């Protein structure tokens, strides 16, 4: 449905916008680095949105004699794609946590706007074409699980930290701290009182950020297969080719089959080429609805079965299929 | 070729090698932050690899009766795809440089290991299966662009810029600096000289990324246009159906032209199906050549030309095709 997807794009763009707002009302210049960090949010519904008044026009044009019915299943690769790419993104940053901690300085604030985004994401995951669904909803998972890692970060962060307390004068040694330690070291003149906190709950979130990716990356995996398959022309994974060669050659009539193209348009829609070899033709039509049957008995529709009528003395040569072109195909 | 992307692949990680060494001998954990953003250039070239022993099984499997000739116009489409997620990252980074601009502490070796990167990156690109060529092609020519701007960025920075001069205790106007305006507000001394360097070049490398963007958006587009067109089972810009259907419909011994499939396997292997309605069931063979005539004539080659012979009475009704199922297909 379209009415999914648009409802849920302006969920996104009404967060954004309260986001915004926060960060311009705290004056942090440090927050409004995710109103623009949720534009990569916004891509993977506008993408499939745009493969929705895609899969619709199922009609023969003189510019796809398939029409668009795969527009469907080509979607969900798209995104598939973007969030995996996306997802290493998250594990390359979680690295820099490890190598150089930050200070989340507003922990009330980041609790708020974090638990904010966690309910619009509750509500954007129970809102949830049947691989753009899933390519969707792996999508707002993916956000869904990065809310809860900003709630139960920020909330054993003010309950553990101290940070510096005696206004900006104090030795911070869990990390390199730049201001402190420089004034520090550059004037010695004996200050008031310091304190030093807990660094177990300094890397409390990238190993967060570790676990969403490692539960985003084995999530999307299937569909990714999926999806990639049904593109590259792979029979599906229902129908046995051996099985149908063997059940064309049982038929009467046929003792040969030529190339015995498969594959999967999208969804369903499965077709199948064949050329044949009859013997006598003038009983043909009785052949080719016996084929037609014995191909419809293997989810298998849309057909072309050409045969092949043996001329005089040919019947040596099976790359001519008595029926060929010179040598290229 | 495996061994142009094998040497490239080969070169990155020479690079990223040398990037550690300087960043670990400087002693700047600023600089350590790149070798692990190679990363991002050593998988387009993974998937470009990958993508190499997989067009070289054209043989039909049972789990594929085409092969997997096509897992060469797939791979483009992935690298064009990364890339571009991958491109919209730098814009969104760039935005970051205009809001909180960084400072380029040590200009030297910065030039000096991008001059090293630029001089490995021309070679990458003097280096260069038709679509790999051209979707790892422009994915050395981000890189490179980069190294350019990193040049003319590190380059136009010691000349110009000035910075803080006595020690440790000076204004910096030109933006927000922490510690120097914390300890300076934080005790009025009336200290020492300072001074004041120009800010027309503090923002001389984010406009430097917005046009690299802007010219790997418009490298990359026609790429991505024509791998996702051959996958979505289109027509290909060179055979018009309405003269293939006309064409069709002059040659002797037929009639009516159903359903009439053409599509494109994989670069020039262009298949084309169709049933075809014959009128005497004795002369089918010259009519076949026929028409496997008419579609040779057009860069068309692996057909399938199923003839529907009439029954009694029966020519009044498309929809079964004399041949057919009942209502789905
Ligand atoms: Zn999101
Ligand atoms: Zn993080
Ligand atoms: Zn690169
Ligand atoms: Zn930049």
């Amino acid at each position: 449905n379209r009415g999914r997807l648009l409802c849920m794009l302006a969920l996104t763009f009404m967060f954004m916008v309260l986001e915004v707002v926060v960060s311009r009302v705290t004056s942090s210049l440090a927050m409004l680095s995710d109103s623009f960090h949720m534009l990569s949010d916004v891509l993977a519904l506008v993408v499939a949105l745009v493969a929705e008044r895609f899969a619709r026009r199922t009609h023969a044009t003189q510019k796809n004699t398939f029409g668009w019915i795969r527009a469907e299943v080509m979607g969900a690769l798209v995104n598939a794609i973007f969030l995996t790419g996306l997802c290493f993104a998250i594990l390359l940053e979680a690295i820099e946590r490890f190598i150089e901690p930050h200070e989340m300085q507003q922990p009330l604030v980041v609790l708020g706007v974090g638990v904010a985004g966690l309910l619009v994401n509750v509500l954007g995951l129970c809102l949830f074409g049947q691989l753009n669904m899933r390519g969707v909803f792996l999508h707002v998972l993916g956000d869904a699980l990065g809310s809860v890692i900003v709630v139960v970060n920020a909330l054993v962060f003010y309950f553990s930290w101290k940070g510096c307390s005696e206004g900006d004068f104090c030795v911070n040694p869990c990390f390199p701290d730049p201001c402190k330690a420089f004034v520090e070291i550059i004037n010695s003149t004996h200050a008031s009182v310091y304190e030093a906190g807990p660094c177990w709950v300094l890397y409390l979130d990238p190993t967060l950020c570790v676990v969403m990716v490692c539960i985003l990356l084995y999530t999307t995996y299937p569909l990714l297969k999926e999806s990639a398959l049904i593109l590259l022309q792979t029979v599906p994974k229902q129908i046995d080719i051996r099985n149908l060669i063997k059940e064309l050659r049982n038929v009467e009539g046929v003792e040969e089959v030529h190339e015995l193209h498969v594959w999967q348009l999208a969804g369903s829609r499965i077709i199948a080429t064949a050329h044949i070899k009859c013997e006598d033709p003038t009983s043909y039509m009785e052949v080719a609805k016996t084929i037609k049957d014995v191909f419809h008995n293997h989810g298998i529709h849309a057909t072309t079965i050409q045969p092949e009528f043996a001329s005089v003395g040919s019947k040596s040569s099976v790359v001519p299929c008595e029926l060929a072109c010179r040598t290229q195909c």
